[PDB]
C-alpha cells in the first residue's frame, strides 16, 4: 500500500484463479487456469486478437485451446504459459502494473521445492515486484476462524492435508498428506458405476458425474448399518433425467462414494479415514500442547460440504482419546472457500509481517528457505 | 457343424471383409466393404447385371458406385446396404445358406450400443441363423500367437487400441483409443505436403498417396538425429514418377509422416505417441502383469507394417519404465491380418463356450444383453 | 526324528523370517515378512498366479502388493494373512509338512497376552503340529555368548529391551522397554535433516535414508567434546551423490543421529537413553547380584552395529554406577543376528525339552498356561 510491503492477493486454486489488491474484501479479476496453444493447427488461418489464449476470453469461445492445465494438484507441468497468465491477471482487469505494487500468493500444501523460487524468480527478476510472499493455506484459516489453537483440515479442491496448530507455528512431523478430496470422489464414482453397466470414459461426460454427486448424494450416518437397507428399493433409487440421451439410476453408490473419507478400504489406501489420521498428528506433540487442541477442531474444504459431515466426527473422536476436555467440531457456513478467505484477511492486517518472506531472505539460506519459515 | 454350436466367421473391418466356417484355418471369401448406387445417375438406362453393387465385382468396375462406405471408424452410417453385403458374402463365394450354420462375428473395439443388437437382429430374425456371437478384436490376436502372456497393440486400419490382455477379457477401465493409425498416416501425408507445395484434394488421388508411402517411405531411427541430415540431398530425395502426369519429389516428408506415430506434436494431439500411450495403459491395467508384458509386447496391424517399426520401440521403452526385466518387441510376419487369424482359432476351439452368446439369451436379458455379457 | 520332538526352528524377525529343522547349522527357507492384496483395485485383469502374494515371489513384483506388514513392534495387526505366510514357509522350500514335525518360534519381549495363545492355536488346532514352543529372546543370547550372568541389551529392529540376567531367570520388575532402536534411527535421521534443508516425506526415499546411515555414519565418542569439532570441515562433511537426482551433505547430523541413543533430550521425550536405563534395571535387582553383573555386559542388535559403539559404553557407565568392580563391555563379532543365534543352540539340544510348552499342557491349564510356565 503506497511503497509498503503489504501484498496483493492471488489464489492459485484448481477451479478458478482469484487475484486482487491487499486490504480489499473481494477479488478483482477471476478466470479459469487454462492457456491456449493450437490443437488442429492446419497453420494459422488467422489469429483472434492474440498469440496465446488466456483467461476468461479463452474459455467462453473454447475450440482452439487444448485445455492445457498449468496448475493442478499443486504441481505445474509447464512454466512458459504461466508468464502469460500473470500478465493477463495484472495488466488487463486489475489495471495496475505488477512492478508498482506488492504480491501475495497462496501456497498449496506440501508443494515441490523447485516451484517456490521459480514462481518468485519470475515476479522479482523478470517484472521487478517491490516485495512478495506465498502464504500457508492451513495457517490462514485458523486466524480467520477466530481460534488460537486446534487441528485444521483444509483442502482447496486439489489436495487434502491435516495440519495441527499450536501457539507456535507447526513444523513437518505431525502434518500428513491425504489423497482423498472432493474432486477425487467425482472420479471415484465413475469406477463404481461399472458393475451395473454405466461408463463415462471421456472428459465430455466428466462434468456430468460431478453434477450428479453434489445435488443428490448424501453422507450415510454409518455405512455398516445402512448396507442392509440397500436390498429394498425406495430411498436409494431415485429417478433422474440427464440431458443428453439416457436415464441413470444410482442407489448404493450415491453414499458409497462420500463414505470414502471415513472408509478408505474400498478405494485402496493403507491409512484409516480422516478421523483416525487426526489422532496421529495430535498424539505425538508436546504434552502441554494437547488440552486446547481438542477444544477447537476445524473441518473445511469441498469434501465437507455434504449434508452432515460434522455430526459423524464427534462420536468417534471421544472413544480413543482422553475424556478430560470438551470435544467440538467447527464447520463454518462456507468452509469450501475458507482457504481463500484467510489469504484476504492477511493482506488487510499488519500482524502478517512476522509470517512473510523477503526477497533478500531467499538467498541467505538458499532454496531451502521456504521449509525454514513454513511447512 | 450341422447342429453343434461351432461358428461361421465373418469379419467386418476397415479394409476387406473375410468370411468362412469354423474348423477351417483360412478365409473362404474376401471382398472390399463397399456398396454402390448410381452416381451422376440420370435416372436409369438399364442394369449392369447387378441391382446394387456389392463385393469383388464392384471394386474392379469403380465408376457407377458411390463408393459409399458402410463402416467408418467402427460405426455404420446406413444399415440398409449391409443386408446386401452379407447376402453376397454367404450366398455366392461360400455357397452355403446363413440359415443353415451358426455365425461368429468380429467386434470393433469401443463400438456403439445400437450396433450389437442391430447386427444380431439382421441374422436371427431376418435370416433365421441358429446361433451367433460377436468377439472382441484385441482378445483374439493373443491366442493365434499362442502366447499366454503379453500386451497386444492392435489396429484394423481405422482405429488404434491399447487393450490389456491376460488370457481373458478386459474391462473398459484399462482400454484407450488413439486417433493415430495406419490409414491416418495416408491422410496425414497430404496435409504436411501443403507447406512443400503439393496437393491431392480429390478422391481420385486418395489411393495414390497410400501407394507412395508403403513402397518408398521408411521410419527414421531418431527424428531428432536425422533432422540435420535433411540438408544433404542424397538419401532423402528420390525421383519417382506418378502414372497420370505429375512428378513428386519427397524427402524429409517420407519419414516425417512415419514419425507421426512416435511424435504426435506435428499432427496436433495432446497425448504422446504410441510408445508413451503404451506406458499409460500399462501403469493402470495391473502392476504384476508388467514384468511379463515388456518381454512379450506385440505390435500388430497396418500401423506396424513399415520396416524398422520394432527397433525404435526397444530404445524408447526403457527410459520411462522399470529396468528390472527383459525388453523385446514381437511382430509376427503377417501382423496386419493378426486380428482375423486369432478370431478363426476361437471359432475352431471349444474353450469359447464360457465366452459366447446364444440366440435366446438375447431375449431373456433384453437389449441390455450385450452389456451384461461383455464390457 | 519323526516319532518325537527335535522341533523345527522359525524366527519371526523384523526383516526376514527364518525356518528349518533342529540339529541344523543354519535356517532352511528365508523370505521377507510381507503379504499383498490389490494396491489400486480396478478389480482384476487376469491373475498374478496367486490369490494372495506371500514371501520372496511377492517382493520381486513389489508393485501390485499393498506392502502390508504382518509384524510391527512385535505386534500383529491382522492374523488372517499369517496363515498364508506359514503355508509358504513349510510347504514351498522346507518340502516337509508342518503337521509331521514340531515348531519352535521366537518370542518378542513384553509381548501381548493374546499373541502367545493365538500363535499356538493356528499351528496346533488348525494344522495338528505335535509340539510348539516360544522362547524368550533375551535369555537365548546369553547362552550363545557363553556367559551365565550379565546385562543383555538386545534389539532385533522393532524394539529395545534391557533385561539383566543372573544365574537364575529374571522376572518383570527389573526389566525395561525403550522406544528408541535401530529402525528408529533411520526415521530419526530425516527429522534432524530438516534444520540443514533436506526433507524426505515419502516412503520412496525412506529406503534411501537407511542406505546413507549404515555406510558413512559412525558413533561419536563423547558428544559434548565433539561439538567444538563441528566447526572443522575435514571430518564432518563428506560429498555423497544420491542415485535419484539430489546431493546430500551430512556433517553434524551423521553422529548426532546415533547420539539420540544416548541423548533423548533432542527429540523431546522424558524417557532416558540406554546407559541410564541400564542403571535402572540393575538397581531394581537384589543387592548380592550386581557385582558379577557389572563385570560382564552384553551389547547386541542393530543399534550396536555402528563402529565405535562399544567404547562409549565403558566411559559413560562408570559415571552413574559403582566403581568398586571391573567394568567390561562384551560385543560378539556378530551381535545383529545374536537374536537368531540363540534359539538354534536351544532347539538342537535335547536339554531344552524341560523348558517347553506342548499340545496337551495348553488345554490342561487353560488361558493361563503361558504365564504358568514363563514370566
Amino acid at each position: 500500500d503506497e511503497d509498503e510491503t503489504t501484498a496483493l492477493v492471488c489464489d492459485n486454486g484448481s477451479g478458478l484463479v482469484k487475484a486482487g489488491f491487499a486490504g480489499d474484501d473481494a477479488p478483482r479479476a477471476v478466470f479459469p487456469s487454462i492457456v491456449g496453444r493450437p490443437r488442429h493447427q492446419g497453420v494459422m488461418v488467422g489469429m483472434g486478437q492474440k498469440d496465446s489464449y488466456v483467461g476468461d476470453e479463452a474459455q467462453s469461445k473454447r475450440g482452439i485451446l487444448t485445455l492445457k492445465y498449468p496448475i493442478e494438484h499443486g504441481i505445474i507441468t509447464n512454466w512458459d504459459d504461466m508468464e502469460k497468465i500473470w500478465h493477463h491477471t495484472f495488466y488487463n482487469e486489475l489495471r495496475v502494473a505488477p512492478e508498482e505494487h506488492p504480491t501475495l500468493l497462496t501456497e498449496a500444501p506440501l508443494n515441490p521445492k523447485a516451484n517456490r523460487e521459480k514462481m518468485t524468480q519470475i515476479m522479482f527478476e523478470t517484472f521487478n515486484v517491490p516485495a512478495m510472499y506465498v502464504a500457508i493455506q492451513a495457517v490462514l484459516s485458523l486466524y480467520a476462524s477466530g481460534r488460537t489453537t486446534g487441528i485444521v483440515l483444509d483442502s482447496g479442491d486439489g489436495v487434502t492435508h491435516n495440519v495441527p496448530i499450536y501457539e507456535g507455528y507447526a513444523l513437518p512431523h505431525a502434518i500428513m498428506r491425504l489423497d482423498l478430496a472432493g474432486r477425487d470422489l467425482t472420479d471415484y464414482l465413475m469406477k463404481i458405476l461399472t458393475e451395473r453397466g454405466y461408463s463415462f470414459v471421456t472428459t465430455a461426460e466428466r462434468e456430468i458425474v460431478r453434477d450428479i454427486k453434489e445435488k443428490l448424494c448424501y453422507v450415510a450416518l454409518d455405512f455398516e448399518n445402512e448396507m442392509a437397507t440397500a436390498a429394498s428399493s425406495s430411498s436409494l433409487e431415485k429417478s433422474y433425467e440427464l440431458p443428453d440421451g439416457q436415464v441413470i439410476t444410482i442407489g448404493n453408490e450415491r453414499f458409497r462414494c462420500p463414505e470414502t473419507l471415513f472408509q478408505p478400504s474400498f478405494i485402496g489406501m493403507e491409512s484409516a479415514g480422516i478421523h483416525e489420521t487426526t489422532y496421529n498428528s495430535i498424539m505425538k506433540c508436546d504434552i502441554d500442547i494437547r488440552k486446547d487442541l481438542y477444544a477447537n477442531n476445524v473441518m473445511s474444504g469441498g469434501t465437507t460440504m455434504y449434508p452432515g459431515i460434522a455430526d459423524r466426527m464427534q462420536k468417534e473422536i471421544t472413544a480413543l482419546a482422553p475424556s478430560t476436555m470438551k470435544i467440538k467440531i467447527i464447520a463454518p457456513p462456507e468452509r469450501k472457500y475458507s482457504v481463500w478467505i484467510g489469504g484476504s484477511i492477511l493482506a488487510s492486517l499488519s500482524t502478517f509481517q512476522q509470517m512473510w518472506i523477503t526477497k533478500q531472505e531467499y538467498d541467505e539460506a538458499g532454496p531451502s528457505i521456504v521449509h525454514r519459515k513454513c511447512f
